[PDB]
C-alpha cells in the first residue's frame, strides 16, 4: 500500500553544495537497493549502503567544482520509487591552507595556546572559528582571539592545568570562509600539557628565578633592556629555542647602522616575544648581569645559564617581567596572549 519516499541531502539542480559533508540519501516506507554516483568525468564515487538499507552515503572526499549525478532506487510493499539528481559544488574563487601550532604529539607549558595561521586573510572570522573544534581532557573553558588577519588563538581563562589532553581539529575543507576563499585541506593535532614552568624576571633584584610547580631550581643574573630601550613587562610565552641565532634589529624594523640597531651572533637563544626579545648568552654583560640593566631588550644571562635555560625549558612556558621601567608586552605580539584581559579575550574579534 506504501510506496518507499526518497529523501537526499541535496536537490535535482542545486549549486554551490559544499564539501565539508558527505551526500547521502535515505529512504521512508522501504529500503535502497541500489544508489550510485558519477562524477561529470563518469567516474563512480565511492560510497556505502547502511546494513539496515535505509541510508546511503558518500565515503570519500568530494571536490570542489565537479558536477554530480546520484542515481537512487527503493523497494516496498507498495512498490518501486526511483529518482534521479544532478547537483555542482562550490567553485572558490581561492584556496587557503590553515598550520596549526603546536606541533602533533609536543608537550608544551601551561601557557601554550592553540594557534591556527591561514596562509590568507579571512573574511569570515565567524566561520573559521566554527569550523575549529578544540576538545580537552580536563575539559576547561576557552575562547577564540584573532591576533591579524590570517592567525586566530585559543586558550582558557588561566594557564593550563598539567597534564591536560588537547585535541584540534581544523575542518575547512569545503567551507566557505568568505569573498570565495575555501579551506584547502583540514588539519588534525594534538598536543600535552606538562610541568608548570614559571621564570620570574624581577628589575628590581634583576634575579630570573626558575620555579618548576613552585619549587626554585634555578636563579639566574640577568642584565634587561636599558633605560632607553627597556625590556616591557608582562607575561611571555616561551617560543622557539636555537643553539645559536643571528640577531638582526632590521628583523624588527630598526635599521642595523642605526642609534638603536644591532646584529649578534649569540648562543642559547630562546625566543619569548615576537618583538624581539630572547633570554640568551651575553659573555660581554656578566659583570652587569644582576647589577645594571645594558641590552636592546633581551634577557641577558651567562653562557652555562643560557644553556640550562634552552635545555630545561620548553615551548609554552612562561616568563613574566616585572618592575622594569618599559611598558607593558601588547598583547597581540605574537606570544603575549596573556596580557589580553579574559573579559576582552572572551568576548574575541570575530565581527
Ligand atoms: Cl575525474
Amino acid at each position: 500500500l506504501l510506496v518507499p519516499k526518497l529523501t537526499a541531502s541535496v536537490t535535482d539542480g542545486a549549486v554551490g553544495v559544499t564539501v565539508d559533508a558527505p551526500v547521502s540519501v535515505t529512504a521512508a516506507d522501504g529500503v535502497l537497493a541500489a544508489v550510485t554516483m558519477v562524477n561529470d568525468n563518469g567516474r563512480p564515487v565511492a560510497g556505502r549502503l547502511s546494513p539496515d538499507g535505509l541510508r546511503w552515503s558518500t565515503t570519500e572526499q568530494l571536490g570542489y567544482n565537479r558536477r554530480y549525478t546520484l542515481n537512487a532506487t527503493a523497494l516496498g510493499l507498495g512498490g518501486a520509487a526511483t529518482r534521479q539528481l544532478t547537483f555542482q559544488t562550490s567553485s572558490p574563487a581561492h584556496l587557503t591552507m590553515p598550520y596549526v601550532m603546536p606541533g602533533d604529539g609536543e608537550v608544551v607549558g601551561v601557557g601554550e595556546p592553540v594557534a591556527i595561521r591561514f596562509d590568507e586573510n579571512i573574511a569570515d572570522r565567524g566561520a573559521a572559528e566554527k569550523a575549529i573544534k578544540i576538545t580537552t581532557n580536563p575539559p576547561v573553558e576557552g575562547a577564540f582571539y584573532w591576533l591579524n588577519n590570517r592567525e586566530v588563538r585559543w586558550r582558557p581563562e588561566h594557564f593550563w592545568k598539567p597534564g591536560t589532553a588537547v585535541d584540534v581539529a581544523v575542518n575547512t575543507y569545503g567551507v566557505d570562509l568568505g569573498e570565495g576563499m575555501f579551506g584547502e585541506d583540514n588539519v588534525q593535532t594534538h598536543f600535552t600539557i606538562g610541568d608548570e614552568v614559571i621564570a620570574t624576571a624581577d628589575d628590581n633584584t634583576k634575579i630570573l628565578t626558575v620555579r618548576v610547580n613552585g619549587e626554585v631550581v634555578k636563579s639566574m643574573p640577568t642584565s634587561m633592556g636599558k633605560d632607553s630601550t627597556p625590556t616591557a613587562n608582562g607575561i611571555y610565552i616561551v617560543g622557539s629555542r636555537y643553539k645559536h641565532i643571528i640577531m638582526d634589529s632590521s628583523t624588527y624594523g630598526v635599521p642595523v647602522n642605526s642609534p638603536n640597531g644591532y646584529r649578534t651572533d649569540v648562543d642559547w637563544a630562546t625566543q619569548i616575544s615576537y618583538s624581539g626579545v630572547f633570554v640568551h648568552s651575553a659573555p660581554w654583560s656578566v659583570g652587569a648581569q644582576g647589577h645594571t640593566n645594558t641590552s636592546h631588550g633581551c634577557l641577558n644571562v651567562s653562557p652555562s645559564n643560557a644553556q640550562w635555560f634552552y635545555d630545561h625549558v620548553k615551548r609554552g612556558d612562561i616568563v613574566e617581567v616585572v618592575n622594569t621601567v618599559g611598558g607593558t608586552l601588547p598583547g597581540i605580539d605574537g606570544l603575549g596572549d596573556w596580557n589580553i584581559p579574559w573579559d576582552q579575550w572572551r568576548a574575541g574579534n570575530a565581527k
